[PDB]
């Protein structure tokens, strides 16, 4: 099973994308943890090139206290080398020199392709150097086939077959934090934001940045504005003054294009704004500050993780199989052959080279289209000349959760896209029980997405003591169908009103759950709405915390997370801060246990890693509370290291929402909205609404691959109510993944890697 | 556990309860089954007190072909001796001289006072034996404690601790042929047709006779008729006449008296109603009738499982367990102590003495109470001045079964009581579909009670494929309950309508089930209407074949038995005819066991018993057929036996409902009236009926004790819907029962038998 005798090459190329260093880290280590040699090949293919000094065996030592870095340790270069034949020969001498048969390259679209290129070379490029003479036949019958795992990691997100790259969310975080700069203060004259990033080829992060700041408008070369789009655009910046809104927000990709091949400048955009509006109109322009700052927690989750599966994939990789690339589309990890996805963006390359252009956009991937038709919906109010009688309440309900107003805004919009009456209930059931119930309009949802908390009251009072008063309030209003968006009270609140159909008639209605909490609790779901920046909220402080010691000072941190019993936030935590281990609810532990651990950080506080940091969630353990765990700490670690605890509160949950969780709630919004409509219409009947099967009450998901939506009845089953968790996790696995990179030797038997999948089309 | 190297004596006392010789063939049979010696006890005490002669030893054979038989072949005997200690000593020497410690008494109620006033006395009475020298001191601690197993045969139904005894069924299949004779003719000129039942003590014949066959009016002891009943019965019959109903059935208990002591003659009956209404008034008196006949199919299941367990519980009773009577409450065998149970019946006759007269009718039990409430109700249409907007439809679904009519008709009539706007549809879900929906008024089920099949439509069609009829006629006539009464068709479709209230608004309304189907395989109840009257029809035609050999050729019948897959109907026929073998499905047979079976017959054959009876289920076996059995038995036979088929086809199916049916049907209609009464009282809200609850569609059941609710939903667990079954059925361990009665040595440690039980005050 283990990948003994045999060495494996990571390499990174390209732009140094944050989160390279997770990647690097979590390839190194898993390496080194099978028994591999791990070379380290700086500078990427220039090192590969020269060789030599470039390419360094690896021990666990040379990638520690490397994870919050951004931009890349190994460092990358631009070489041209490597595109001809010249140089590639060179880079496969260099490569069996040290016996290096497998290699990981971590790089963009460009990387990828050399890499690409250089395999299917490989042979051939054997064949001459045997043939000129730097290697004998024999050592070359070994090392004949090349073993090759790519991870994008890129800020452009063009690689086609894959849906998320490393670091497009953190370069996603540097966008946000510079329009949260503008949105946030109190705006007080008219002024026109004109934002520049430097999507070239791809203009993912335009787009995705455009819907997650609500963005007037967007300049993205997959979809170049139609002509006459100078009169549309000041147009729709005059109606946006006369409503009051007093910033405009102009997205310009740096591969802005018109109809034609003529580029359209941030500069342009600008003096025609200036010109035709006069609102005070700069240009803010990101430049390298993209590419910079420490890489986000999703980031380093999610490099950590492809960088353990490219391991995986490395070793379990015979002659035939041909080289892939480790990624995830949606939650899944996924294994794509590298040839297919070259041959996709060669397609889409081609194709944007106005071959195909109005129907290139739809080959870039399902997630880039439905983003611009999402984002063009809810940026301006279209007549809605459809019209129908239902009518629909909006509640927020449990915990306040980062990212519940982003979902309430694309509900709002999406619902009066379709006509419905659509109705926002202040303090969840208990408005819905005291008749707190408000008619909402397009505009009053107006800039809820950069909100964290709720505007709409939050309650965490289940439906059943007000069950009468529930249902009089749906007959008043007529309430045809119910969104609640919230944590595990939103769910089993849900979940009694099902239940309370066999005595209410008002309750046979459409409902939906929209999981929005910061705990990740609610079952039918991997990601809650607002985990995501609580996890990054609680990194950023572990990371501040372990910061703290400085030079020689050996010092260990209990730092004490929110998240109740479920113990999501707690270790994805410890994956992305490096914690040596993060005790949970779900992994029992005893003192023999704790022994165990202590020992092991007491050994590795005796190497010249110096500040070690355990999570303790909240609800772990009865009696092994954090002072305990302090005093055990400090005790055993007496004269090697102090201890220091410090107890994350409510640290991780006032915070505005991160951008991934703003485009979430968003989405899952908009297809929340979607299926209400499309169930109102499958149980119309009779001249009334009546929803009483099972599957009219549904949590929307995002359960492996793509959205789904789970019966709240069928959901009780797997739903630890005393605890008010899921009984089965699909988080557990990362517990592995955790304690691998600590050096804790644990056979991870039953963690399961991404299989083989051909691209979708 | 086997009750070797003790002795039992079994006898009978009293008014010869048709049944009795299948009790005493049980008992004997299991008590030389458990390798106990068995003694018969002739004439009862009598033979006790002279013993001697009297005193036979049993063999398997002595109670061979009796269980057809109607009277006792011990013989009963009135005995002045046993009341006195003179003869009651001489018994108990009798007794001791054959190592009888363990006694059975099948017997009334003075024969079950005279078995507990002979074990509080028997310590004392062998005290004053070994006394006066009789029996020496050794010989007389061994045999110190009596055994005593009581067994209440008689026709009265006086044993106030009991529910049902022994012969009750068999005299009420006399009386009903009795008065089928009269009812079935077509009725041509004013009669009045007056019955007199020997009830004197007892008025429970008297009662269900009158609830059996909807008579006009009823004396029974236990409620008197009220001062000046004179006039008020003479108007009864006055209003009956006018309605043009042309005859009238007075059923005049042989104890029929009035508040005073004074008792009223049939005669005088008879004379009253000759001169104020001259009707053709005949006096029928039973006399000798009702003891006479062979016994029912019910009499000889319920002897011969109650002689059963009065043996096992004559082998499990310790010196300290007191003398018990085993019986049948509602399905469910229990034993009750015989000491508390005679003290009720002295209470109860202490009662009927003019001490609480008015209250003696409680103390008799609920079951009398409660019949002739059922039954006053259902004679006169009294006015139902409350009124409800309530309407239910009553169905009659699948294949036609002895007894739905009188559900019918006491739904009817209970429904019409309480307000409802009863509906009936034609051909069940076929007419709810077609609209064949037709309001019924009182008189609309006059006389419905012994029609057998079905007067409404019975069709098997399931709801499903015209579920959008239904609901389109359910929401044009309003209806709001539906009282289905059939098969499993009847359970099937309600299970059907109850899943599809998710779609359609209108299904949410009350449902309930009445099992009636000759196979009793509808889940959720232990006797489906009608099951009893297929049972006595089968027997009855397997009987005239087992008489058919004529005593001298020895013939086996192969006598293939309706039911489908549920092998219900097969078995217990095999038990009431002492049949060799019932082969059924519930039991997959091979041909070893068939081999097994069939040597055993050929053996069998070979000693005094000539005539074999082996039963088939039409579906128990794929190739072994009928036709397969009667090739195997007659070849293996060759030069012992002949062997021939016979199948009974619907012969089993056309007849009229067995006494039992009516009155079960009847109960269980007025009892589904009831809960559907109370059932739409509960969930009407709001100006409406809505249902939806799982629990408001049950099949009314008798599933162990008393009747039951159970939710469709909930049986769908239990029910084998390929073979249209339950998957447990309570009746699998009367299969050990007919097993051991034809000499198969089968470990039945799986038979439970009823424990202990105090009166219900
Ligand atoms: N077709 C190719 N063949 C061989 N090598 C290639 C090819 N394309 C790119 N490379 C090599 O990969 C290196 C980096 O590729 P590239 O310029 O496209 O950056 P990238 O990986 O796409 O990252 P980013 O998009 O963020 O800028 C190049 O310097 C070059 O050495
Ligand atoms: N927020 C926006 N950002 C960028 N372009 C936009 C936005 N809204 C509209 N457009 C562009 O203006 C053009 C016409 O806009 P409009 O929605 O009013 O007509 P349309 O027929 O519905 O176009 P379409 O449905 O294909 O998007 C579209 O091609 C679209 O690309
Ligand atoms: N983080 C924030 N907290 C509080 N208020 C905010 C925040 N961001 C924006 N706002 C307020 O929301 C108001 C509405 O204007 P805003 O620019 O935010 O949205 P919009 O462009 O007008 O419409 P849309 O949300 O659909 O894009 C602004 O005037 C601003 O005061
Ligand atoms: N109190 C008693 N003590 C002793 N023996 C009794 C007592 N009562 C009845 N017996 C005996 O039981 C025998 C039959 O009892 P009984 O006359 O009451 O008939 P039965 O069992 O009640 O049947 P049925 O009611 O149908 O007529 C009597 O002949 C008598 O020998
Ligand atoms: N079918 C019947 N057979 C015998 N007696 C009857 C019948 N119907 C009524 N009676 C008797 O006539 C008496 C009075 O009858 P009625 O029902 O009209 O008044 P009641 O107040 O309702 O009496 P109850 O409710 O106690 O039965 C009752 O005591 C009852 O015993
Ligand atoms: N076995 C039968 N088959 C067919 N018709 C029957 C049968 N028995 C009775 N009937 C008919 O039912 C008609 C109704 O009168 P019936 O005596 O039977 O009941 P009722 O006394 O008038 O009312 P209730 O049923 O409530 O006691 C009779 O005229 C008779 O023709
Ligand atoms: O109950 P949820 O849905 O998990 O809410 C999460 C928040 O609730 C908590 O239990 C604490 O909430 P409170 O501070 O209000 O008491 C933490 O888990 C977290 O801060
Ligand atoms: O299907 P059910 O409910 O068991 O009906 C009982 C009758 O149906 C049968 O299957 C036969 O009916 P058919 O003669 O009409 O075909 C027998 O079991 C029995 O005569
Ligand atoms: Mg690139
Ligand atoms: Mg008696």
């Amino acid at each position: 099973a283990s990948g003994a005798g045999k060495a494996i090459g990571v390499l990174t190329s390209g732009g140094d994308a944050q989160g390279m260093n997770a990647a690097v880290r979590a390839v190194t280590r898993m390496g080194i943890y099978v028994g591999a040699k791990v070379f380290l090949i700086y500078e990427g293919y220039e090192g590969l090139v020269e060789g030599g000094e470039n390419i360094k065996q690896a021990n666990w030592l040379s990638v520690s206290n490397i994870i919050q870095l951004g931009g890349t340790i190994i460092g990358s270069a631009r070489c041209k080398a490597f595109t001809t034949r010249e140089g590639r020969r060179a880079a496969a001498y260099n490569l069996v020199q040290h016996g290096i048969t497998n290699l990981c390259v971590i790089g963009g679209d460009g990387s990828l392709t050399g890499a690409n290129i250089f395999r299917s070379e490989w042979g051939s490029l054997l064949e001459e150097l045997v043939a000129e003479g730097k290697i004998s036949e024999t050592t070359a019958r070994t090392y004949s086939h090349l073993n090759i795992a790519g991870l994008v990691g890129s800020i452009d997100n063009d690689f086609c077959g894959t849906d998320m790259t490393i670091g497009t969310d953190s370069a996603l975080h540097r966008i946000m934090e510079v329009i949260d700069a503008i949105t946030t203060t109190a705006q007080s004259h008219q002024r026109t934001f004109v934002l520049e990033v430097m999507g070239r080829h791809c203009g993912y992060l335009a787009l995705v940045s455009a819907l997650a700041s609500g963005a007037d408008w967007l300049f993205i070369p997959e979809a170049p504005p139609e002509d006459g789009w100078e009169n549309f655009m000041c147009e729709r910046l005059g109606e946006t003054r006369s409503r009051g809104s007093r910033l405009n927000i102009i997205i310009i990709a740096e591969g802005a294009i018109d109809r034609n091949g003529k580029p359209i400048s941030s500069s342009y955009v600008k003096d025609l704004v200036v010109q035709r509006l006069g609102f005070d109109t700069r240009v803010t322009v990101l430049g390298h500050v993209q590419r910079g700052g420490t890489p986000s927690a999703f980031d380093r989750i999610l490099s950590s993780k492809m960088g353990m599966e490219a391991v995986m994939a490395l070793l379990e990789a015979t002659p035939d199989t041909p080289a892939c690339v480790v990624t995830l589309s949606g939650n899944q990890s996924v294994r794509l052959p590298l040839m297919e996805c070259v041959q996709m963006t060669k397609e889409v390359q081609k194709a944007m080279d106005d071959k195909r252009f109005d129907e290139a956009t739809q080959l870039r991937g399902g997630s880039f289209e439905n983003n611009w038709n999402i984002y063009k919906l809810l940026a301006h109010q279209k007549p809605p000349k459809e019209k129908s009688n239902f009518s629909l309440a909006i509640l927020n309900v449990g915990a306040p959760a980062a990212g519940m107003n982003a979902a309430v805004r694309s509900a709002v919009r999406t619902g009066i896209s379709h006509g419905h009456t659509v109705y926002v209930v202040h303090d969840g059931f208990e408005g819905l029980a005291k008749g707190q119930v408000q008619e909402v309009g397009w505009h009053d949802v107006a800039g809820w997405l950069g909100r964290g908390g709720s505007m709409l009251g939050t309650k965490r009072t289940l439906p059943k003591g007000q069950l009468e008063s529930i249902v009089e309030n749906i007959r008043i209003y007529g309430i045809h169908a119910l969104l609640v968006v919230g944590g595990f009270e939103a769910y089993e609140g849900v979940l009694q009103l099902v239940e309370a159909r066999g005595r209410y008639e008002e309750l046979c209605i459409v409902m939906c759950v929209i999981p929005a909490t910061i705990s990740n609790n609610v079952p039918g779901t991997d990601f809650s709405l607002g985990s995501d920046t609580a996890v990054n909220a609680a990194m950023e402080s572990c990371d501040r915390i372990k910061q703290s010691a400085s030079g020689t000072k050996r010092r260990v941190f209990i730092v004490e997370t929110m998240g109740g019993y479920c113990g999501y936030l707690a270790t994805v935590t410890g994956i992305a801060v490096g914690a040596d281990a993060a005790y949970v609810f779900e992994d029992p532990f005893n003192i023999h246990d704790l022994k165990v651990n202590v020992e092991h950080m007491t050994e590795k506080m005796k190497t010249d890693i110096q500040r070690g940091l355990v999570l303790r969630n909240e609800k772990c353990h009865d009696y092994y509370t954090t002072e305990f765990l302090y005093n055990l700490y400090s005790s055993e670690g007496k004269g090697v290291f102090d201890c220091r605890t410090n107890v994350l509160g409510h640290l991780q949950q006032g915070g505005a929402p991160t951008p991934f969780d703003r485009n979430y709630g968003t989405k899952l919004g908009v297809k929340a909205m979607l299926w209400l409509s499309e169930k109102l219409r499958e149980v119309y009947r009779k001249g009334r609404v009546f929803a009483n099967a099972p599957d009219s009450a549904c949590v929307i998901g995002l359960k492996k691959k793509a959205v789904a939506f789970s019966p709240v009845t069928e959901l009780k089953k797997d739903t630890d109510f005393e605890h008010r968790m899921p009984r089965e996790q699909w988080w557990l696995s990362l517990r592995l993944m955790l304690k691998m990179l600590a050096q804790y030797r644990i056979s991870m038997a039953a963690y399961v890697s991404g299989e083989l999948e051909h691209v979708t089309r």
